[PDB]
């Protein structure tokens, strides 16, 4: 059954709960963002009010065919009246067209739903500055300290750095970025720019960029591999095989791969800098595995919660076994007592 953090109480709200049949009393069902786990089930024969941003709106639209009817895009950083009930959608730092969720409740309560986030202090900054939170529902991801990494800007200037040296020393490397969602298109944006070329994918992929609202786009993007030396893969098929496999397409075009691999939390982010990384070599390949992340970091996650200083907080992930759970609950009572609220 939908389980109790899906649900909006005061409300008959609920998030990311597409997956459970009908729920018994939900009158509108809010999406944070276009990721499979949270979408999960919806498709052209959902016939209940989605309400999201207007880009998760494109993306539903085209990419699973939800009628347009069903669909109920609001703009960030507004005040909208949904089925009686004042809500604000936030930019959650996340991936294109993630949001948060502010709802102010009849009876004066005030909850966040962080959906999927990388909180950021620009955050405090926003309309949360303005009033009082009582509940946060929070993406719990990398609540744990050993869950360190750098900055979004750090890990784009090594990809950066690197691309551009090997194809300099070689004009027949091609650079290959592996990517199975939306999320994390400046790291292969960012590298197709300081190359000069567009970056070339599968026509499935260009549809699903298409939809972003991302300016210029059509100058960055293009589905005409040959024009292009920055290819997207399916995660999958970057490995050593697939690679090999891949660099025969190309026809002696190229002759040497750098491929890229962005990941989340890995462990040799315990003991590496990003200055200090390697890639794993088998001939004229090689992979960098990068940790471009989308989810808050321990210390990320800590400050934003020591600021909203809310008087509950439920966690929206790991919350599958009795340990994790005991062990999200120490930290939050560690920062609330550091902190005093
Ligand atoms: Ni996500």
């Amino acid at each position: 059954t939908c389980p109790f953090y899906k649900k909006i109480p005061g409300t008959g709200f609920t998030v990311d709960a597409f997956q459970y049949g009908v729920v018994e009393g939900c009158t509108a069902y809010f999406l944070t963002h276009f990721h499979s786990d949270h979408y999960a089930g919806l498709s052209k024969h959902f016939t209940f009010p989605v309400y999201c941003s207007e880009i998760t709106g494109n993306l539903l639209k085209n990419k699973l065919h939800v009628q347009e009817q069903y669909i109920h895009p609001l703009p960030l950083d507004t005040e909208c009246i949904v089925n009686g009930v004042k809500v604000v959608l936030l930019d959650a730092n996340h991936c294109p067209g993630a949001v948060m969720i502010l709802f102010y409740l009849p009876n004066g309560t005030v909850i966040l739903h962080t959906g999927d986030f990388r909180a950021d202090p620009s955050m405090e900054r926003s309309l949360l500055a303005d009033q009082k939170v009582h509940m946060l529902y929070l993406d719990t991801t990398y609540c744990s300290p050993e869950y360190t990494f750098p900055s979004q800007q750090e890990v784009i200037r090594f990809a950066i750095n690197t691309a551009f040296e090997a194809v300099t020393l070689n004009p027949h490397a091609l650079v290959v970025c592996g990517t199975y969602s939306i999320g994390k298109e400046k790291v292969f944006l960012a590298i197709a720019d300081v190359l000069g070329s567009k970056v070339g994918m599968s026509q499935e992929k260009y549809k699903t960029l298409q939809c972003l609202n991302i300016p210029e786009i059509n100058s960055l993007i293009t589905t005409d591999m040959c024009s292009s030396l920055v290819h997207l893969l399916p995660m999958m098929q970057i490995n050593f095989k697939g690679l090999q496999s891949h660099l025969k397409k190309c026809g002696g075009k190229y002759n040497q791969i750098l491929a890229f691999r962005p990941t989340g939390w890995t462990h040799s982010n315990k003991f590496t800098r990003i200055a200090d990384v390697i890639p794993q070599t088998k001939g004229n390949i090689s992979i960098y595995g990068i940790p471009y992340s989308e989810h808050s970091s321990y210390l990320e996650m800590k400050r934003f919660v020591q600021w909203l200083k809310p008087q509950k907080i439920i966690p929206t992930v790991n919350v599958g076994t009795w340990k994790s759970r005991s062990t999200m609950e120490k930290y939050f009572r560690e920062w609330k007592l550091e902190a005093g609220y």
